[PDB]
């Protein structure tokens, strides 16, 4: 139904793809991608991926232009500048914009030159921009907002559970750690970034980071304000991370209390978004799970009586394309 | 001086060697290995290893019950039994107990039996067993105690600065994780375990587990007794491990004021024990240190006012092995 | 239809049943499992694992000596000695001995001592013991054979493609490596091994071992006696390995015509047995194909008239379990 | 004495200087580097590396365009267009170019148009370019080559014993395999890149790949114009490759009998460039060598009787950049 385009066939973009590809009646119709790559590049990758393993559809080259997958030809159109594609003309709706780069009004403004009515930011932008994660502040999206975001797939992670926290027991004060996956950006072999800590070997490390992810709560949790801060520590898995966070609430409570809390939300308002995983299982078990986080309900610990503990797992590329398909659907859905 | 024997001559045991073998005026003399691998396989092992590269001596076997290390001849004994090792003939005074088997007074009780005056173990006992970690409490070691220990590699870590923070503001309560470097009784692919989280692939996972570390801090500092909790994570490093630890603590603080303290202790009561990296370093930059535990002081978080987080790296074969000779020249030093 | 009997549920035992229930109209019928590790234990082990991923089955306990498979209940008996089991009484006609360590006649003749009908190892054996490779020499399995083998899984990545090889230029000498993904008999961290090679970290080493593959060949290519040799590199990749053949043939040739000749078999006496791959694609795409062996052919090069070679991709644990399904139906099929 | 520069300060370059700078008495002055990093950069990244481990020396800024290496300040200058550098001004005698980019004589002529007397390229040329490399054609260089090379390190390893064998028993064709550390170039994860082998994950992949080493041979040892062919896996080992060479001879020998000729002349016209090791060692034993290639004996096969294969350890980046000193010093050494 919805003319959707997608910016940028890289890791997020192809895996919005094959996301949305496996819905069962999705209200969306993918018309387009825009990426420099070539369209031999384009089906390649598609169709085969380390950490996504084999897609199980017919992909391949469609001229020089397009792919198909199984018969449904995708068009591939190739501009580095955004304000040439022809949107307009091919009366795209809804842009993914999966480049990375492109993240504030001034950049992703650069889309409805070309003639789109709505652009999807699959990072967070800086400021003016609205973002919004599904289980979280869904509610709030008018149809008015043309450039809006789907934050990071860490704050995709954080924010559901922190809401139960905050709304159960109340967050006072918080930090939080998260053991991630190895990413795009760092170096397979020491070598030059902006981040000292990120030049350096990604295989052999326990590498540092800051994260966006603790004062971006903020943003879709608003009562959460200046409360949380974090670190991210990259480490050699390649897919699949966790999140570690400890918080001060006012309640006081028991691990087994806060556990149920979660349980009582997996089976209600975050159905398909948060579960609880009652098994002793390890982080290669969370691969291709569809929600955004999983709480490890063996882990949760409190002391006592008012810090509470909680681990996390997160699928940090699949669980997240399937919210950015999951705000995608509602921003056609509710036309 | 001190007549010294080594117990078990695997990771722990060689690690204890090499580590004894560098010091400048050793107060220490290794007479014996007892290792059923053999005299081939404990010279080769010794000589080659994948995380400590290798040995820097001339290592080869010498006759059929003996291994050389540049000319320095050491004896190598062959039994399974405990009590029947010929340590009295050989007047050994000071058992290195490095199997991980006999950490209860009643298994390492049998090295007395054999005729050995005093036994140290590698690892936590059993209770009525005093644990002992240099920096912390080694002041309290009396010559009576015929068998000590020197707790987890990770309570060696985490005692020195718990110390420091529990001195200087007072932990209340705090809960703390330890990425951890894989271990050696982990599953390289997925198979049979005691613990259904450590059956599983050690290379492609992150295995949550239990660390006896938190409870174990308190044995060494008793002011802290139920005040800490903790979980691991088995990382694919294969050595460098990293203590997450979030506290509360009753004097309002904030993070420089805490890298302060422990920069203080560093220069003076820890010096050699703790030190504090100013550097933007990762994991593999703390490999083949010699203290206990370094402080990340970039990451040092204060919320607010009071929930202090420190992030600390430590090498936890050879850092700690460094205490187990800190300790049995201490042992050696006062007769 | 053929009452069977699984010996052994560590990764073989628990790959063969899984690769069993997936099966179009099974022959078999699986209804005992052999396994010390317990019900607990082999439930979980056999729902999740980090290679073949998550099982796509109901499994679980039910009581405590059975796991049901979707409703499917599957008996569970637990003897260290084989003598002793129940086959007798529950009238197994073939069991699947995946233990390792009945490899001879008088070690695995032990099943047939319970009063078991048929045994297939699902390794060499040491001699006199017909080793059997589907696409080889199976037309030769006589009902009379009490006990069989399926040799090694590079013996069956291998063995295929030489013969394609040796009946169509005629293989005078030839060598070959096996880059080989790591196995579980591996340490970890350098420790304790026969092998001191294979005493050495997994994860971090390009190991080199022995490989039975290359005179394991000779047994079921008689042709073939003494005429090749080999050896394996372990490498820190959990699944999937390569074969690097180089061989004199008699027939002068050249890549393009070697190539055809694989394809010829493999769309015919070899069709799901054999694939010739013309994408370029690396190991990990190779996970979960169905093939002993798939050619890269891209590779595939000839200096020059006559030294071949040929590298080939397999899966070193589903393909190979995917034969012994294969094998233990012809088994059953001819009663 | 020779006034030297070194263009590009990532691994490669900074891998020379800590190697020329390990030296007894070494013929050289380093005096600058051209870096676009910057002066932080590179004094971190000269300090710290995940492969070389931390370099023993105080490494530190001088200013804002310039290192000192205890004491010894070394000039950086930062322009991207080679022939802006003052080189002329400064007097510069040899560049160690290890930009990778510019491997011609019409790139690397530029270095000579900033007035710089010679130029040594850390890579092979794209003809007319004379490579060298030590040990196999060292002795053919005329102080009159403006502009030489050096090689892959894969070349570098492999012309060694190549000589050897093809002096001693007379390679009349034969083909090879490079199990290869993985390299800069190749992607942490799936993603772009002109080979589509080379897109895909690092650390999880066997990746297949053309190596120019077979025919690069040929430049430095013209007796095996198209006599080799090869092709390389990259495997997730950081450092420390394996040649695996089949070559057929025309003297009938055995895998005795070779090991004894690598023997002679690693005693000999190769002592410090081949080794031959009859140790069980791993890859990793490798590291920090300061030989082009060690064979590893054991391994040596022939069948039969003159097909014969040979196994060789190198580490690829250590190694290597010893020989870029080694050639440096004969150019200096012979002025």
């Amino acid at each position: 139904k919805l003319k959707v385009a997608i910016n940028g066939f890289g890791r997020i973009g192809r895996n919005f793809l094959r996301c949305w590809h496996g819905r069962k009646d999705s209200p969306l119709d993918v018309v387009v991608i825009n990426d420099t790559g070539g369209v031999k590049q384009a089906s390649h990758l598609l169709k085969y991926d380390s950490i996504l393993g084999t897609f199980d559809a017919d992909v391949k080259t469609a001229g020089d232009s397009a792919i198909s997958v199984d018969g449904k030809v995708i068009k591939v159109v190739s501009d580095r500048n955004p304000v040439n594609l022809p949107w307009g003309d091919m009366g795209i709706d809804l842009v993914i914009e999966g480049t990375g780069v492109f993240v504030d009004r001034d950049g992703a403004g650069k889309h409805l030159q070309a003639g789109a009515k709505k652009v999807l930011i699959t990072a967070p932008g800086k400021g003016d921009i609205p973002t919004y994660v599904v289980g979280v502040n869904e509610e709030g999206y008018t149809h008015a907002d043309t450039i809006i975001s789907n934050a990071s797939c860490t704050t995709n992670c954080l924010a559901p559970f922190v809401k139960v926290l905050d709304q159960k027991f109340g967050i006072i004060k918080g930090t939080m750690t998260t053991t991630h996956s190895y990413t795009g950006d760092q170096r397979l072999l020491d070598a030059s970034h902006r981040d000292l800590r990120r030049a350096r070997a990604a295989c052999l490390n326990i590498v540092p980071t800051s994260t966006g992810a603790a004062k971006a709560v903020a943003l879709v949790l608003p009562n959460l304000k200046g409360k949380l801060n974090g670190i991210a520590l990259r480490v050699p898995t390649p897919n699949v991370s966790v999140v570690d966070l400890v918080v001060q609430v006012s309640k006081k409570t028991f691990a087994e209390e806060v556990n149920a809390a979660f349980r009582e939300s997996a089976d209600n308002e975050l159905k398909g978004i948060l579960s609880v995983c009652d098994e002793p299982l390890v982080s290669i078990d969370f691969r291709c799970t569809d929600v955004s986080s999983t709480i490890d309900s063996s882990l949760t610990m409190v002391m006592g009586d008012d810090m509470v503990k909680v681990i996390a797992w997160y699928d940090n590329e699949w669980g997240y394309s399937q919210r950015v398909v999951d705000l995608a659907d509602i921003v056609a859905n509710k036309w």
